[PDB]
């Protein structure tokens, strides 16, 4: 439970997005006010006036890439709440409780749930917070606020969103902002724009309305080799079985996602304290050195499906470019050709070795999956608006080891911040944009936004 | 947390022993108590008058038996609460919070932790209850009990415990009792009593005392093939480097426990209604037909170490009968040697089929373990059952069945730990504890926490 | 190997061509190499020798080839390797004939697919192809007596039928070898009716029976072992909107056994010792093993079909609602399906000492292997007089009575041999080591003469 | 069996070092000559003059390293014949099958034989050359041979070794000259030289010397995090059960090793190919990518099973400080004070981003250099193509040598050292057997034609 603010009134924070990072927000203030959790809100009454903006219709959990069978990357125990209290009513074994599950999931052996029942749980918990939570929101623009508009300081901003079904403007007030927005789909510069061309991201989505038929001879191909890229060209082989699948590459193989046990204690959330402290310098020479942790990797076991499947062809014929399915690696895409009346793509494939009789090789293709990734800097268009109430020289945001930006004091007042969260790897550590550290990070935030306030 | 009782006053419940079985009962009442577990419970005045007895000087789990590097045989989700509600503040992983060790242990990726910790959680469990657990108490008997001895009701019981240390006898008055006191060591009964024999429940406490020095070339036997075997043969090649081991079993092999998803469904809480209310011939078949997931056998990774040790003997001798540790399969003890001023017994062995001779130092005696202690204890109060019963016939509830016209409603008399027949596989082990906690709860306190 | 004109006398003729006689053909080839064995230089008489099989080419339980199933026994096992690893007829050496050999040393497993195992063999087989007659289907085995004056069979004649023309051929020999596998065992209860369907038979007859892949089906399957498991896993993959239903008279899967110190039962080594044991001994170890084969599933299967049951419950607790469904510790008591309905109608009673409407029911229920017993109805006034039942020697030629057969004739019993060999008899585990001993046993005076 | 050459007569071919790569020679020219396995060696009556020399007394395999219970790190199919020839006598299959030992190899279910097992696996093959094997001698020097009076033309080679037991110096003459002599220890250059630091090459051999009561509590630190370092830091702690052991790394923590199967492919025999072709920038990149294959990594059992030990200290006590095994990362020795009477060391630590401990002894596991070959070459390096400062082996080896300076019958050949020119396998066991295969070709293929 948390009771609604009404709409008009100002509030005390504003989420922008409601994904696991503003979700564990929102468990980790309901867990503050929770007597019964902590001895202190016993004298607490008054809830602070709290508000989540959503674009998509329902909670939904990368939806596009809900792939059959798809596993969780890390641990059950790193869900929303147990890192920071394992008695909390939303953690992943007490909503396995809830649906009658647990004894079942015990005897499954795993840590790493189906990202499908993770959806679930996840689901679950943010069904408890409906009433402050607007879905079908889409945030356009932050403006600010200033409640004497003869006053030369900001004491507050405006958030404006469009309704995804009606694209009528909203506008909330309010005195602190999170943006949570998680990553946008980064595509390579050199692809055009076609409906044959899909990001990983909207791949479950917008696919299957492409390719309506499940068993023509399709050729699909796929771009990259991370995780997604894997899982897509796993998958494709069984969502379309007479197809011909070419998974496309610029390294020369998929590489193994590394969570060995002290590699894998830079995402502990003490650790965040720190990475922050660091310099620049050392920031990003540790982030290179663990890069294997989470980018442009697969978990073991798919590689080793994957190779298996191929083994399987080699078996049946021995000349590798007759086979239904190939990975073409140290490979790079230089032409797509896209215009005419024909359903196929012509794919141009030069060899990906560095610029400094070389051959090009085509593929007529139905669709390109792009698994190239994420970007996290869709803040920035955000919050243009407010831009230039940062310090006089700052180009970027900055965001202090508490996630709130600084800005110019003589411009914001004290009792006004924006917060940032999941972009924040290169101050932050590996675990920001991951699940790794919002059960404790919510609590954080919880602190750092409403501590004076609920104290 | 849970307040003490006069000693003197009549209590409500009186548990006998405070292994895992007691201690989830304490901790389910607890968390009935909670009012942040049960709203129904911010109105509850009285806390019931409970007490616990157990012999031990300080809670422990099997602490003969704690080898280095011995893991569990269940997953730590089965801890002494979750299963019943993972709120609680008895689960294992809010004891690793309060630890500060929860994200380290999620490194580990193990469902399986140590027994040297799980049995530190248990205690870090136990400490809670500390003013309502005597220590250092043996319980001896339980006598009737009558508040008007002009009636023929019995309407308490009058439990009697001798002190460990002092031998004193102390006399507590309750209205109702759990037997909760886990298994005696099985020996083999053609086996004489000596000194040199050591059943596997006091090889950590006793063998070190017997064997001073850990570099003599000992000759050591064991006896047996399931995993307190396989966990002693394998731990004394290490202890005792330069010593002669033998493992003896009647099997020709040792088997791997079997704990495959569909086959463990057999322990869920929820068997425990249809397991208990099949026939007595049915409950019989299934037991011996799950025998694999508990009774003679040894977990996987175990038996292939065991496996690896012998196999590099045999590349460094390939002559099996000059190697330093042996296994030595389908044999059975017919006789041991031991009356003499010399160091070593003279084990003589015959197939275990329906001569050779051994000379040890020690025999470790790995044969398991009776649950039966508690007809020795009720004895004087054997009596009350309804006529005819030769052996203690515990309800689904857990509470035995009592002649009402010689026992009080009121007062009643329940068994925990020893109802595999009635009951099932998971009856003796941690599997259902946490949920059999919260039923006994009910069972004996339902009534009046209701009122 | 080279061929024998069909109407001389034989020295061996062999009933079948599955790997259990094919370990033999191989065994035979390596004892002739003197590259192998340095005796064999001075031996330029190959024995006669003569395969009848009666698929009609080499095939290795194809009605099972189910896609993605596993060997059950580690690729060391092969048919040469445990004789002697210097064989060109190992898998590894077949590996680097294909070209495969570091390919498979990544895939970094002792279990290859049953499709390439199948097709290991297959190329053994290949160069057997002169001493191989595909398509005959040996009926019945005949005394001989080649010196009128005397009573004594000293040779037999081998007929088969032609399985495309239904000619009778006859072929004459001094000694037989039966390596006929197993036959298809059904349960007794259970009616004829061609959606009935036999797991042998499972990857060839029931596609013909339910060809839309798409449709709705229900698809029963009746057994928990290893058979059972595969194709209930596949049925959810082959036709994915129908309703299967695991039908099982235990309460549950269980894991094979192949942990190493159970294991050595199958070591090559242990049929002396377990041959010489008592009927009751052998009888009681038998029934101690029955998990390392008998109704058991590979752990990886169950978990992974147990996987996919718990998907079923996250989406819907309802277990009655589930697409898939285990229904354990039944039997089945009746069959309906006279009638024109395309779905017969199965009754179920509990197991202990509700009805299905389905298009077909798979019987996963195992294998005999006693056919060799009507193969030999012609011969079996040859045995010792008083034995009810073909009495193998540790050797496996069967006795006969030395006053009515001749002691240079002789018949030998291959995989049908568990009760007195032990439970590597119907398997792969020990058949290059058997292979071997089969040729001393048959061959060892005669190669020596030559 | 290959037969001797006399020790005064003119060598077809002489081997430095009689290690695997050695050893994979000698298997294949073997195989070569036999009819059983090549139909042509019937006609070949001229077995080629050849001779390997060793300096260790008998053949054996990093026995420095011979840690109790170290496994391979590649699966036993990679063998020294199998993936050229699985039909060679030379197998590991066929050297179980020969000890008697191959079903129960079987049962173990493992590609990765201990350490101490495939060792003996190639002292059985070893022993099949002992003709051709001269045992205890080290070479110290390749010196130009001129047959031909008058002429500035090099057409043979003598090298000279010295016996390890007398210190006599032999010459031997040869035309050509394999270099087979594996790598060497690798200090790091600031470190003193002092009886107490040793390197992990000399673990087994000389620590024990050296710390000889194996009860008392010794601080003993190791230097390094790849598999040397783990091993030894794994073992000291049941080596020593009452020492204090510190494992100084510069990296932030032990990485695990790769060999998924894509990335394992680049030690395919077949690669040798590709690799060699590519540009020098481009082997550059593509060792600096793969570098996770070979160099500072560990098994991943075995990080999670030190990983273990170490979570274990935690549960005991939750202050790492007080640990009695610890692990320091991102630390590098500034500093050793070692000129004392007393027993113990003083290491100094600063960050490892651009503390004291007193120890007993010091592990030093920084890996290997392969460049001992310059040294043993000097004397021959005037015959390189002017301007050239390096040895280059074309793709079969043999090093360029002015076609003026030197003969086209005579040559020099490495082995082990041109991982920049041939890829990661070059080193390692990976591509031992078809490597041979090719060095017979490459030596003694025209002779053996002829022949
Ligand atoms: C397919 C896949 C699978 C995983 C992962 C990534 C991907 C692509 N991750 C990493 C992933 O970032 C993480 O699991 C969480 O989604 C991060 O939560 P955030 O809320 O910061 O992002 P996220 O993208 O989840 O949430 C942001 C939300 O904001 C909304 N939004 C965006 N713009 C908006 C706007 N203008 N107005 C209103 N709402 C807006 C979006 O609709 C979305 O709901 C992961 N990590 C891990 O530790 N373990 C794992 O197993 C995985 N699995
Ligand atoms: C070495 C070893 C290891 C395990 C296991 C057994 C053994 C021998 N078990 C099974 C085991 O029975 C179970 O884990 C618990 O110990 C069950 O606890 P109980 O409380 O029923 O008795 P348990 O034996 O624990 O404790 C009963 C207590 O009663 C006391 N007592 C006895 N008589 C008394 C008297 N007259 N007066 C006072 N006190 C008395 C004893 O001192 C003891 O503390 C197990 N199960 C599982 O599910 N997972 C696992 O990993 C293991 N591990
Ligand atoms: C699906 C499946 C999978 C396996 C296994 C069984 C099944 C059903 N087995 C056990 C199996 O029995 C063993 O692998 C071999 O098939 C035994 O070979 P046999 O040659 O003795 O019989 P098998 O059935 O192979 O061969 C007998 C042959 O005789 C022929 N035949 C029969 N009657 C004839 C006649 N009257 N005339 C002419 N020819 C006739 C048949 O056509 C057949 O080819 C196994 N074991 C193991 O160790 N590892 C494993 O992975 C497996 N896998
Ligand atoms: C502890 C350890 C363990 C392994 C490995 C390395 C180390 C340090 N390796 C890599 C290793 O390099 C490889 O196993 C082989 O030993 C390489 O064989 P070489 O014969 O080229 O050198 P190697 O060092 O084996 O042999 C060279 C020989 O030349 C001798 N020698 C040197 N100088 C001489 C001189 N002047 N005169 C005479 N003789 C001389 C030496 O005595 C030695 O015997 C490995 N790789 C892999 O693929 N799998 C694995 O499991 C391992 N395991
Ligand atoms: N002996 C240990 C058995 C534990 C049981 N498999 C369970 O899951 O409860
Ligand atoms: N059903 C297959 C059993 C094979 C047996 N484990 C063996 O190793 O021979
Ligand atoms: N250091 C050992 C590397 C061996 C290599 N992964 C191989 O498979 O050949």
């Amino acid at each position: 439970r948390l009771r609604s603010t009404p709409q008009d009134e100002l509030h005390d924070l504003l989420c922008v997005g409601f994904g696991p990072a503003s979700l564990a927000i929102a468990i980790a203030l309901h867990d503050a006010l929770d007597p019964r959790l902590n001895k202190s809100a016993s004298n607490i009454h008054a809830q602070p006036k709290i508000c989540f903006l959503e674009r998509q219709k329902q909670f939904a959990w990368h939806s596009g890439m809900l792939v059959p069978g798809s596993k969780m990357q890390i641990s059950f125990i790193k869900d929303l709440a147990t890192l920071r209290d394992p008695r909390s009513s939303f953690t992943f074994l007490n909503y396995l409780h809830q649906k009658g599950r647990l004894i079942h999931f015990t005897n499954l052996s795993t840590f790493l749930p189906a990202r499908l029942e993770f959806e679930d749980y996840m689901r679950w918990c943010a069904q408890q917070f409906s009433d402050v939570v607007a879905y079908g929101e889409e945030v356009v623009e932050v403006i600010p606020g200033k409640s004497d508009p003869s006053s030369s300081v900001v004491d507050f901003f405006t958030v404006r969103s469009r309704n995804v079904e009606t694209g009528e403007i909203s506008a909330r007030r309010t005195r602190k902002v999170v943006i949570a927005i998680g990553g946008t789909a980064k595509m390579p510069s050199g692809l055009p724009q076609d409906p044959r061309i899909i990001h990983s991201s909207k791949y479950c989505t917008t696919l299957p309305a492409l390719l309506k038929d499940k068993s023509k001879p399709y050729n699909i191909a796929v771009l990259g080799s991370g995780q997604s890229a894997a899982e897509i060209f796993h998958d494709l082989q069984k969502r379309y079985p007479n197809s011909r699948t070419t998974l496309i590459m610029r390294d020369s193989a998929m590489r193994p996602s590394d969570d060995s046990p002290f590699v894998n204690e830079i995402f502990n959330p003490e650790r965040v304290d720190k990475f922050y402290s660091q310099s620049a310098a050392e920031r990003q020479r540790s982030l290179l050195a663990d890069k294997a942790t989470n980018y442009s990797v697969v978990r073991l076991e798919l590689i080793e499906e994957i190779y298996n499947d191929m083994y399987l062809q080699r078996v049946k014929n021995p000349d590798e470019t007759q086979w239904q399915h190939r990975i073409l690696p140290e490979r790079k895409i230089t032409r797509v050709e896209h215009h005419g009346p024909q359903s196929r793509m012509r794919i141009h494939l030069k060899s990906s070795k560095p610029e400094s009789n070389d051959v090009k090789e085509t593929l007529e293709v139905d669709a390109l999956m792009v698994a190239t990734g994420y970007n996290r800097n869709a803040h920035e268009r955000l919050l243009s608006k407010v831009q230039h109430l940062r310090p006089t020289g700052q180009d970027q945001w900055k965001p202090h080891r508490d996630y709130r930006v600084e800005m110019d004091p003589s411009k914001v007042s004290s009792e006004a911040g924006i917060w940032l969260q999941g972009c924040n790897e290169r101050t932050h550590g590996l675990s920001d944009s991951l699940l790794s550290v919002l059960a404790v990070r919510g609590g954080e935030m919880v602190q750092s936004i409403f501590g004076e306030q609920l104290e």
